[PDB]
């Protein structure tokens, strides 16, 4: 009887970053409460200045984490206002039945709408956009995010044992398709539908464009790289809705990972890259050891440095010289 | 002394339906016998009326789904007829030697060979045509299917009690590679052999014209669809002879999937989207919870919604809103 | 206190053969000396004269595989000589920190670096160049290898008992992308720099022109053929500094696979063909059971038997007719 439970609000936030939540539950099963507003967009992805009509989630690509127990329910508001162009919807990779919610959430401009499933599964799971006729066009225009369903009793190790981070982060890998003239020059439209069949005639060639992180080349560098502390144990959330991507930490490792993204199976353990099919979200658990520049990248080296797929991490604290040291400096 | 045991004769059925047999063995080893008779024919493959000149096991694609028990031994029968044009083999991933029987299988038009092998190594494989220097023409152009070796205790969960399934469906995914004249349109050949060369042409873009499910773009809707009902324990066989997959059940999971095929490894629990490589089978066991229609993709969407790779289960019986409820339709 | 350790010189031999080295660790921790001299060398890479300008490690693509046991120090010694025209780095997935000492090891042509490590993490892992804004140039070219960590204690099984291997080899697939001109011919360039911005513009299609294991199409055919004995168990080790690859063995299983090559895992159990993602090793564990010709493969045979990723082991001794036998040979 759902009427008896207690019912919170949560205020999402944008990524990389990821709302306050708490690892091991603090109260019994709940509701959870969350609104997002679809926002038809320009988003410049690249350096030269490459523009498309990005469709998304709360206004950014990818759309917002969200957070919950196993066994919480999750209600969603779904706001498509009348600044919209296109019919749009929700599938919850998360929930059970009717296309993920996809069946019952298809908002027109100037429409909302309220769906509530129960979190059965613990894990994170990818959400998309997939409107009948026009599923992967939503989705590749950046219509996807994540939500993670925290065991009750928080994360374990492959013996049982808790494991606790300091930190979260949130990084959607995007595959963008940029139609292209006959010199291979990235194409404009004044509307979303505009490009509708030059959409698909670029997705069908199975080559994208551009692969980014959080919405644009270079999107998690400079003043955005992500931050940490030697010793402080990560947790990254790592999407993609569409295609395959390999995550890997450039001086580090993955400690614990789930390359699948479902908790009740024990993790890989010690992990240089995994494999995180399209369509899936995965985890990943490093705890850092030496402070510095790192490098999180797609090792699809190509994806990563020309096409966009690769992000920063700065670490602060003390360097170990028995992890590594450069016994000769480079010298003549 | 395999002249001691018992001979059974299986008649094989239709991709996606399976021939009947026992989860658990009920009788010792046996030598099963299967005939398989190879079928080059012409294929329409998509609503626009492409043909392709298909090479079939038993006129399907993909071939038909041959079922045992660890320890049989198993002895097929291959008939190339006098109507076909090409040499064709067999090649077993379940099998030890011989190029898993490529070697001792070539047939001509006009020949038969029986091979006998025992299936030492339980899960799910593939099967394929593999004559010498033709390799990838012969199966990209639906050579190849797929044989379960069901352990004789029948299959377990990741504590090692037993997994029943209620039903079981066959999925084989096709990866086709049309040639296109100079403006993208699809050529046609009175031959198999006339279109060797701009097949192989075709192949080395690595880029397919077509993905899909059983043969043709829609084959599993309709009337077509595979069916359930709430309640029942269905295992989905899903085979890729050649490039990697995605499945996903939009408004399900994989409650256990065995990914790589291979029944002596534990399960993977609460799968949203699992990698089946490219020369691989593997399997999901799913229990329906939600009546309705649900879509099984490959969770690259492009190559799900655009180029084939879908198909539909029709779920009969009780909705639970529980589980998912619609609390404010779509409104104004 | 490293002055307090023994050091041992270890020569490096061409692939896919390894160095001598133990299993079971027979001393306490070492620091363990390596040198390696980078080469750019021109390399013909098909049947056809294909020629490119490769860059190396050592003179060989891939580059040696390195082999060490948990704990023990690394010690490389990183020769540039004035030969080349490149600068270049090192960066060893195995490692903790400076991007995997690629921060600490840029040498232009005449220079030289030492850089230790601590090996703490049990597995095969890539190592591979990674010079500041030309990542995927020197990668894509050949400049990448592996090292093993052993467990200190060797190998373990699912159940924890020890596997022994009698053989190891080592190899490494590589991805290449040679420019092609208007009509679809390999382009000739005098010095590396030349390729530099129509390597770029290839690299960025993410279609291959080529992929071999060991440098060259048909690198491990004929007298380069693998060779074992029926009942000698073998150890693959594979790498993929850049793509995602599919190994399967003809005729055969991994009977042990550690597909994501990380040894505190359980191994997967009779695998038919394994996923290594690009910028992974893995290592997959057989014993043989028949002679005969085996190919080893990456099971995208587009890929294989047309872009030359395939080997062959030659393996002798007594055929057993239990496994597999021709019933009726191929006859009218
Ligand atoms: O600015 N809206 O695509
Ligand atoms: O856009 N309707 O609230
Ligand atoms: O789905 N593409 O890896
Ligand atoms: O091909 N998937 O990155
Ligand atoms: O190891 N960095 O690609
Ligand atoms: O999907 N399990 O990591
Ligand atoms: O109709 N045979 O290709
Ligand atoms: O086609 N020979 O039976
Ligand atoms: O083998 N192609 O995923
Ligand atoms: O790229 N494999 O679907
Ligand atoms: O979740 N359906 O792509
Ligand atoms: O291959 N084991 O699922
Ligand atoms: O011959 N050096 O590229
Ligand atoms: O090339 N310097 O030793
Ligand atoms: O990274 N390509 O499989
Ligand atoms: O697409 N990787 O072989
Ligand atoms: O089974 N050989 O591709
Ligand atoms: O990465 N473990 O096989
Ligand atoms: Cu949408
Ligand atoms: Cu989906
Ligand atoms: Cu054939
Ligand atoms: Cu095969
Ligand atoms: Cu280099
Ligand atoms: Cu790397």
């Amino acid at each position: 009887d759902i009427s008896t439970l207690p019912r919170v609000k949560v205020d999402l936030v944008k990524p990389p970053f990821v709302h306050a939540h708490d690892q091991v539950a603090k109260t019994g099963p709940r509701v959870v409460e969350f609104t997002m507003t679809i926002e038809e967009k320009k988003l410049v992805i690249d350096r030269e200045g490459t523009e498309i009509h990005a469709m998304t989630f709360n206004g950014s690509v990818p759309g917002p984490l969200m957070v919950v127990h196993e066994n919480d329910y999750v209600e969603l508001r779904l706001i498509n206002p009348d600044t919209n162009t296109l019919l749009h919807n929700i599938d919850f990779h998360a929930a059970t039945g009717a296309l993920g919610g996809g069946a019952l959430t298809q908002v027109n401009p100037g429409e909302e709408t309220t769906l509530r499933f129960k979190a059965t599964k613990p894990g994170v799971f990818v959400y998309h956009c997939a409107p009948e006729g026009m599923v992967p066009w939503h989705v590749t225009s950046g219509m996807n995010g994540a939500i993670m369903v925290l065991p009750r009793d928080g994360l374990k190790d492959e013996k049982g044992q808790p494991l606790t981070y300091d930190k979260i982060y949130y990084v959607g890998e995007q595959d963008f398709y940029v139609p292209k003239d006959e010199a291979g020059n990235y194409k404009k439209y004044e509307t979303p539908g505009e490009a509708y069949e030059d959409a698909v005639k670029a997705m069908r060639t199975l080559t994208p464009t551009h692969i980014v992180f959080n919405g644009a080349v270079g999107a998690l560098t400079g003043d955005h790289a992500l931050t940490a502390a030697v010793g402080e144990r990560v947790l990254v959330v790592h999407s993609q809705a569409n295609r395959d991507t390999r995550p890997h930490l450039i001086g580090g490792h993955g400690d614990y990972v789930w390359a699948t993204g479902k908790f009740r199976n024990p993790p890989d353990l010690d992990q240089e890259t995994w494999l995180i099919p399209g369509g899936t979200a995965g985890a990943a658990f490093y705890t850092f050891r030496q402070p510095g520049v790192y490098a999180y990248v797609n090792h699809n080296l190509i994806e990563a440095f020309e096409l966009g797929a690769a992000g920063h991490f700065k670490v602060t604290g003390e360097w170990n010289d028995d992890l590594m040291t450069s016994v000769v400096k480079p010298a003549s």
